[PDB]
């Protein structure tokens, strides 16, 4: 579990979206496994604005934070799931790092803030959703 608060949004794993957050969807895409929703309450999370391929991720099932050197936002291909079908999953970043299902929603941030979230994993990687690109977060 896990979502980023920023102004009046919350984005969250689209496989992990409630019924709350579709009944105030603001934009959803399957492709990314992103679902961004509003909310009431103001949101204080920065999101980084840069390109930034080290940063440092929260890691649920161990509760421990660990710092990573990750790819750049791309196309992966990622294995089936109870959630979606075997596809390419855009706008994933990759590292070496633990990840198990239930880490999904864990943040990634860089000295600028805000990267991503964790999406993906297996094998000793972990793939984390872009957000940097996400202009419109900010207004
Ligand atoms: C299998 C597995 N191992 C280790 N870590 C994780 C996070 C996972 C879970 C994972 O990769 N999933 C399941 C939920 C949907 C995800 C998606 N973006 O399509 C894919
Ligand atoms: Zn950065």
């Amino acid at each position: 579990s896990g979502a980023i608060y920023v102004g009046n949004y919350r984005v969250v794993n689209r496989h992990l979206a409630t019924h709350n957050d579709w009944a105030n969807l603001v934009w959803e895409d399957s492709s990314r496994d992103l679902l961004v929703s509003s909310t009431t309450a103001q949101g204080c999370d920065t999101i980084a604005r840069c390109d930034c391929q080290t940063g440092v991720y929260y890691c649920s099932s161990r509760r421990k934070h660990y710092p990573v050197s990750f790819s750049k936002p791309s196309l992966i291909f990622v294995e089936a799931s109870e959630y979606y079908p075997a596809r390419y999953q855009s706008h994933l970043m990759l590292a070496v790092g633990h990840s198990e299902p239930g880490d999904c929603g864990g943040i990634l941030r860089c000295q600028h803030g805000v990267v991503g979230i964790v999406s993906t994993g297996g094998n000793g990687l972990v793939g984390f959703a872009d957000v940097r690109d996400l202009l419109w977060l900010d207004e």
